[PDB]
């Protein structure tokens, strides 16, 4: 199964005492079949209580979604400042080359970022660029000549290798309780907001799900509806199963989707039909917190929540732009749009018994899982 990517199978580009990042192998590297998300990675991002990463950019454009805990987030841009708060399901874009920090400002609770990265230049090279540090993370200050620095910093040799020569805790480091409150209290100071100023987070569970039954919710931030997804034509979807439920089989027209499991434990059977007549391969697995999984886009697909809790799920949609989801039973599904003759063509049966089996189901979207 190539589409099935467990926690395990992350890499850790840096791990400390106080935090820690996980990242997904280049999509390519495991399959060819993947060369359509090739500008694409997802990592994890996790912060223990009172913890600082130290400021660095990212290559890549990037989205933020918050899986469990709350935070800050900083920007430092050449001509402007921003802090931000973080809760939990916030989503947060932040533009490529963007100089950027996190706290963790809890004393209790992790901080868990799930992370797009797409990148700009080589697909799917993805590389932080830590501008604070010294040792470790080695700053790249570091990289330019003595020189060079004393004339840009218009300072002596020994004040700089003093400046770059003592971090060596790593990327995430611990805070103070009163570095956070001092933090926090900058944060929550007002400002001017200008019109092409970043923005901030958005709530992925904000108002109204695009759909709903009594078992489970769909909700999605689209590219239409939010200016800082567009320009990436990324969709951000949250799918909340309730214990016991099931998503009912659809495919999404247009918008491949990178699955990630925020809580709960479930199963997925997905078609894919990669001259013979075409054959669908059943691939099926089990889904735990951290996994991720490729839903191609049009490969029909459910979710069955299993064990006691809600099955939730965040997914990035590529190419997401006018996507639909086609459900493939319940009371709202194409076949309501498909008259009689068809049905009884497409299946060889007599088309009123088409329609009594397509409407025996009088929920739509989610139902009671077997
Ligand atoms: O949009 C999807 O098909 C999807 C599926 C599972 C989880 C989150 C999602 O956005
Ligand atoms: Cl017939
Ligand atoms: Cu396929
Ligand atoms: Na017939």
């Amino acid at each position: 199964n190539p589409y099935l990517f467990e926690s395990a199978g992350f890499a850790s580009a840096f791990r400390t005492g106080e935090g820690h990042l996980k990242i997904l192998e280049k999509f390519t590297q495991r399959s060819e079949l993947f060369r359509g998300i090739e500008k694409y990675r997802v990592a994890v991002l996790e912060f223990e209580p009172q913890s600082f990463m130290v400021p660095n950019h990212c290559d890549g454009e990037v989205i933020y979604v918050v899986a469990k805990g709350a935070g800050i987030i900083s920007i430092a841009e050449q001509k402007a400042k921003y802090y931000f708060v973080l809760k939990k399901a916030d989503v947060k874009r932040v533009p490529a080359g963007a100089t950027i920090y996190f706290v963790n400002r809890d004393a209790n609770q992790k901080l868990v970022v799930y992370v797009l990265v797409k990148s700009t230049n080589a697909p799917g090279e993805a590389q932080e660029y830590f501008s604070g540090g010294g040792q470790n993370p080695e700053s790249f200050y570091r990289a330019f000549s003595s020189d060079i620095l004393e004339k840009a910093f218009n300072t002596a040799a020994d004040r700089l290798e003093r400046l770059f020569g003592q971090q060596k805790q790593g990327p995430v480091i611990k805070a103070s309780e009163e570095q956070i409150r001092a933090i926090s209290q900058y944060a929550s100071e007002p400002t001017a907001a200008t019109g092409g100023e970043i923005r901030g987070p958005f709530n992925l569970l904000k108002g109204a799900p695009l759909f709903e039954s009594r078992f489970g919710q769909f909700f999605e931030a689209s590219p239409e509806l939010f200016a800082q997804l567009r320009d990436l034509d990324v969709a951000v979807g949250y799918m909340n199963i309730n214990q016991g439920g099931m998503v009912l089989p659809y495919y999404n027209t247009k918008s491949t989707r990178l699955v990630m499991v925020i809580e709960g434990n479930g199963r997925f059977e997905m078609a894919c039909p990669h001259a013979g007549d075409v054959h669908y391969q059943k691939v099926r697995g089990n889904l735990n917190v951290g996994d991720l999984l490729v839903v191609p886009a049009a490969h029909p697909i459910t979710f069955t929540a299993t064990g006691g809790s809600n099955l939730r799920m965040v997914g990035f949609g590529i190419n997401a732009q006018n996507n639909k989801k086609k459900f493939l039973a319940g009371k709202q599904n194409i076949w309501r749009n498909v008259d009689r003759e068809a049905k009884e063509l497409s299946f060889n049966m007599p088309g009123r018994e088409v329609e009594e089996i397509f409407q025996k189901q009088d929920e739509s979207y989610f139902v009671a899982g077997p």
